[PDB]
């Protein structure tokens, strides 16, 4: 037998210390490693290039995604940066989703303005938009599913096959669901990447990124570029992220229980005009999400009746949703993306992506369902009091 | 509403930084804190006495246990040490369980031999033994329930009310269930203590202890003695412990699911002579555990058929049970207490406790139930193969 | 050759990782260590008993002090507590100095009141007071030299041979000079202990203690008691402490240069009644300090002219001396012991020690001498403007 | 009065904690920061963009270099990467030294093959080579002085002034000497950058980078690019780096004492054909180094008589020089750059740089001079025994 993915995450680096037989893996902060006498480099020589603590996390995420190996970067934006430098040169074309993370948008646009590559932004959910983008022979197609923050679902099998047919590489940003809820490489993707800052770490105390390649040769290119650009992460951050990873399965059971209870409260509630949550049969992408995901996750957004005055009364008084950026932590978060997560975009790359200004996004934590539901009811009720 | 235990643990550090509004609490490593000009101590002056990162952990554990406050120590034994120094003096008698952690037994015996207090070692599950011990007007009674490593259950209401009748204080070692699954202060205990090393931290990468007192004045005496003896913990360890605390609920759901499945495999298996697990209806104390606990936990022990040869074959080959000391980690562990956790005890204190030389203890992790059961069945075949 | 103290501190734990040859030693946070199959304990089993990261610090402090081994505790008071528990029992007498750290006084008095041992507090600088204390056949004598906060020197050779004549063990609190500047075991002490919180760590970001025994058997007993009472320290703290240790020599060079300059400013300044600093030729014990120490260190205290108003004006406005407890940090500190470090003493135990209510203690850091002298001169003017 | 640079390094973040008055600054690991109610972003919102612990280090290095601000990256290579992205686009040309760090060479040459900018590789110590490079209207000139590993000195005033006359920006890599021994912005440079991995950290347990801009507007561009590319560093690493910085002055006093004693042993010793150390009057660049540096540092390389067999007998037996990459730590290191630090280059971008195969580089630590001298003497004897 191999073990399950939950067993492998819990046991990553457990009882793998040759020095002392430590159960928990030691933190190797060391910048440098001795040679074994003249001309004899050990497995490791310099932490920017390779570090064993970082490589445990690399190997664990590669085993979870079904990849040949993993590279750990200082940030999730760094992992995207690494893929752009490893794969694209000027004259190559990149296809990206129209509703990708605002930070992804900012980076694609600033590097396209300089001429590092040509950029096509398409709606990958619309066959016409996709086939128009693939007709232009792109080197690389980026998929982000589900999308942040309207939870649009992209058909992995479909887009990946359409991209193979024209000779394009595919990279999927799998941050929103993590490896425990979606395995893009199962559907033939070349590359999967994460902001480990979110669910993989789970404790809102590490900014980090990962890239896992299906193929050994593309993994070796990512290792080379990560070292040459200096994008590699801190061993201390890898140590906390690996510790975080050990509870990813346990955490997501509670996240998903809470999210199912909260989607049921928000959907058809008098003060809520629209819920974006792939778990609702009415959500465009529900059946796709039910098929290509092991679960519907714990990210959702919703449009509150009553414009800005209603949002303000909803938000001001929350005891258990902290008004902050980021997502995927044990603690429940709320955000208003126009102003907050999506402020990097122009006011009509925002309207083109369909991100309103009366929209709230919830990152549902692992608190008691009943406490979060009391917290949301009190807010809905403060929003009602403003009509 | 106040919130649930799960919410309290999850939200323990959160949005509590006045400097920057950091969601996750900053690590205050600082040994010292400035005065606010001449003669003006701030809230904190010196980390041995008081540290804000350590106090977030003390507060969270006090809220979970229902106490007035918490003191965080460098180890679980140090928490026991703190209580013995704050409460006892020469001429006092301490009652302890016969079947307590071997490390507990080692400290009780070493300090009694010096004359710090008189020691009575009683079976607090037998009303006769309890009543003989309380007859001698003890200053303090220590309860450890469930007991390590035979999972004997002591009746908190019964023992605590009998101890109060003779004006004894009570302290409960709640390590094996954590505050999420047993609240001894709800039964009238003066003190609850923990090795945070186990379930509260959950990641096997901190040694630590905690003591929560029901009453503010006793809490203040523990603060004083912890400061004076220098038993307080590292701010960094309290950071990691608080981080682990946040997943206590989510971890215990999987631990208990896995332990229910493994108990079902071992109970009545032909290769298993006895299983000790409070969740089994045939376990002495089952009905007690169901009423005083919110769950049956994920510690259990069992005795194989086939003596030492069966034990050796079972253990050598386990893929998902690391042979090691400790418990309460996300990673599954197996111990042989005779030769490991209880080796500090004499052969006769072990015989008196009923810790046999064929006893195996499981700390059941949060790996996939399907994998833990495959690993155990293959161990059980390895043991069976040794009967011929 | 074996190497010097400076080489030993710098190189503690360097190239000592068998797993990867990391130059800097890995942090073994692990609570537990696997057995090597049934019945086979490895070197380590459980971090409370024994941890390799903690033991690198123990080993380094034992090499530096000349001892058989070292035990690392959670705090300095915990090292004192460990010694009291390992060595004494009821009916034993302990001799302590009259002018020890207030925290030591607090613990000695609290445990004597319970009856763990009988307590004699003696002036170990006065042969009369010493000989009256040793006439009573004590089990243990504690020496603290130089003393906190009046820098009284006790004659290690004198007090230790007198104690041995009556079969008493001796323990020296060597916190104020560190092993780099005084080696009490070279004078025949049984035990030396430290608050590592001070010069050994040097960065004010760890509370810790250490006890080094000359004799292997007494070391094994301290190991046993530290394990059994749970007084051992955190592996992470031991890592930071070892990192700090590596600059102990380089830091003391600057501390002592700065202290020599500040002593020359304060000694005979119109605003200064008394300076207590062993490097001054007029300090009782100067000649003793020059023979039993490798340097005069960087702790000093002094008494201003002008009573309380002068103290308040001097202290308000200091730019480079933080008013705070502790000492031995790279950052310069000022304390008023009456109301801070020695507030745990009775007004009468303080009077008996000659700790006045107008006494200021400097812990001199490694800032530029020129800046510390500018700051102190401006304080001395603020105090003068007050007469 | 401002304080000195040593005072400012020692006291960076000391007593600057509004929460508790902590002397030592608290580690802010948090990925995210709450809003102060709806629409009220605090100073910080997301660690990839800004983090107060990282900013203490930024601000400390900006104060030491005399710049408007500092950006802290995950690696030193990342700091160079950041500068290339913030300053250059296709069609811009970059001038770099011929003998720049091997990893710098690797990054410039890979990004130039893709067409991100045009590369001119010049000898900045030769007027003709420089004026030919500057005649091509370059956007950016990079200076690395002293050079790694032959310690070539480039004239900061001369190259910076010549680069301004043609409208070029200058960036200096000041890794080898640190801000305590060289301030390139004092001579009018636009940018100074470091691998904090080396002397600034000083304890071989952090890989990191820094960039300090003279001008506020160029600093704000580096902040924007560091966030967008995800090149920013971990707060834990910033915390250790800041702790390291506090002993930079104290450490370099001992480093420089030791390097002076070792240069005297090696220079004209029978087994040493050449020493490269700017402290020697015979070294090309000695007088320049005496003028533009506060000290000669503690990096040196040397050519051993007797080819590969001599190098091997020298290296195998060293007790106090660890055979390893990196430099700037408290612990003494030796490297053979052809095979080790400079293997990133082709065998004849190296002959062009003048890096031979009988060449050892020393990173001289802060151990006792006498232990290092005994160690080097014994190695010279083993090398002698091979003729
Ligand atoms: C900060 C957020 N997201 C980060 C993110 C990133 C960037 O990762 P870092 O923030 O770790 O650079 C990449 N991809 C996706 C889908 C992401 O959501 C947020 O939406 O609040
Ligand atoms: C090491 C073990 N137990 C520790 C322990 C302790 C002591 O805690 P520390 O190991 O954290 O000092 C206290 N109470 C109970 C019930 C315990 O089980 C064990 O049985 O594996
Ligand atoms: C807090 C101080 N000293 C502590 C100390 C201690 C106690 O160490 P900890 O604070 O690390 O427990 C022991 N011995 C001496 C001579 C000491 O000065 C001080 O005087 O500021
Ligand atoms: C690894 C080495 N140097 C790194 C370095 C770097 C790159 O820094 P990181 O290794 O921190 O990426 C940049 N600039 C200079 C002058 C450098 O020496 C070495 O020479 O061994």
């Amino acid at each position: 037998t191999p073990c399950t993915a939950a067993t492998a995450a819990v046991r990553a680096g457990i009882d793998r210390d040759t020095a002392y037989g430590a159960v928990t893996p030691p933190i190797v902060l060391s910048s440098n490693f001795s040679f074994d006498g003249f001309g004899n480099k050990r497995q490791y020589d310099y932490t920017r290039s390779g570090n064993p603590t970082r490589d445990l996390l690399g190997e664990a995420l590669a085993e979870l995604e079904g990849g040949a190996g993993g590279v750990i970067t200082s940030t999730g934006m760094g992992a995207i940066n690494l893929v752009l430098n490893a794969v694209l040169q000027p004259g190559d074309t990149l296809v990206v989703p129209h509703d990708a993370y605002g930070g992804s948008w900012r980076l694609f646009n600033a590097l396209a303005k300089k001429g590092h590559f040509a950029l096509i932004t398409a709606d990958l959910t619309v066959p016409r938009s996709l086939a128009d983008a693939l007709a232009q022979s792109p080197k690389l197609v980026l998929i982000e599913t589900p999308s942040n923050p309207l939870l649009r679902i992209t058909d992995l099998r479909f887009v990946i096959e359409a991209a193979k047919k024209v000779g394009a590489l595919t990279v999927v940003d799998n941050t929103f669901l993590s490896p425990a809820l979606q395995k893009p490489l199962d559907f033939g993707a070349d590359l999967v990447l994460h902001s480990t800052t979110k669910y993989i770490n789970g404790h809102s105390d590490v900014v980090g990124g990962a890239v896992v390649a299906r193929d050994a040769e593309l993994h070796q290119q990512l290792v080379w570029w990560a070292n040459a650009l200096g994008l590699t992460g801190s061993p201390f951050d890898a140590f906390l992220t690996l510790r975080g990873l050990r509870t990813l399965d346990a955490r997501l059971r509670v996240h998903q229980e809470n999210a199912d209870a909260i989607a049921e409260l928000l959907d058809g509630h008098a003060m809520v005009n629209q819920v974006y949550f792939p778990g609702l049969a009415t959500h465009p992408g529900h059946a796709l999400a039910a098929r290509q995901q092991k679960g519907f996750g714990a990210m959702m957004s919703f449009e509150l009746e009553g414009g800005e005055a209603a949002v303000r009364a909803f938000v001001d008084g929350l005891r258990y949703f902290t008004l902050a950026e980021s997502l995927g932590g044990v603690e429940s978060l709320i955000a208003h993306p126009a102003s907050m997560t999506h402020a990097a975009m122009t006011a009509e790359a925002r309207a083109a992506a369909g991100i309103s200004d009366g929209l709230l996004r919830l990152s549902i934590g692992i608190e008691s369902a009943e406490d979060l539901l009391i917290d949301l009811r009190a807010g809905l009720s403060r929003a009602e009091a403003t009509l």
